[PDB]
């Protein structure tokens, strides 16, 4: 085992409440990887019942707080992105993962990442932003043609993408540490190929 304390550092309430959102990035893929890229992460639901709001369900034990924290104003896209621990019940989806209606996401699954707690390929249980992104997918369906598409709409004017020549993975430049950390999640899962994006994350490297 690896755990057994009579608490962690959240509570064990595995939610995390958000709010200030667009609206137009905070209920796909992309929310989800932004807390699966700061740490494990459980479910996702978001709200909109006379406010604009969501929230996320994770470990919250060494992720939640700090992904709190660096999240709840960062301006990565053009909201503060409000963030806290939550204050009320966990989620139940009962049905086979969309409660039926659509607002909640048990995307639990991770069809888009492969996380895992400290002892390989990472040693702080999450990931600090930088204008480096390295990766695990290059389809043969979208390459630098269609790349281009895609950072061309993320934020930045760069995305320098290297690659390897003997398996599927590559690495990507931003101009800047924001739009790096918001270009890898708005593209964390865009690629519509056989590697369906392994994952994006960022690396010390360079390019």
């Amino acid at each position: 085992g690896r755990v057994g304390m009579p608490g962690v550092s959240a509570g064990g309430n595995t939610v995390l409440l958000v709010s200030n959102l667009n609206e137009e990035m905070v209920t796909p893929q992309s929310l989800f990887t932004l807390f699966g890229v700061y740490g494990d992460v459980q479910r996702v639901k978001i709200l909109y019942n006379k406010k604009d709001s969501a929230l996320i369900q994770m470990a919250d034990g060494n992720q939640s707080q700090l992904a709190m924290n660096h999240l709840n104003g960062q301006k990565m896209y053009g909201k503060i992105i409000r963030v806290t621990l939550s204050k009320h019940q966990t989620v139940q989806l009962p049905r086979e993962g969309l409660d039926d209606q659509g607002l909640t996401k048990d995307f639990g699954n991770s069809p888009l990442h492969r996380f895992k707690k400290p002892g390989s390929k990472n040693f702080q249980n999450i990931f600090p932003p930088s204008a480096t992104l390295h990766l695990s997918n290059i389809p043969p369906s979208v390459a630098e043609e269609d790349l281009r598409t895609l950072f061309a709409n993320t934020g930045g004017t760069v995305k320098a993408f290297k690659f390897f020549q003997d398996h599927k993975m590559a690495l990507l430049q931003m101009a800047t540490v924001e739009e790096a950390i918001q270009a890898l999640i708005d593209l964390h899962n865009y690629n519509l190929g056989e590697n369906h994006h392994l994952r994006v994350s960022f690396s010390k490297s360079t390019i």
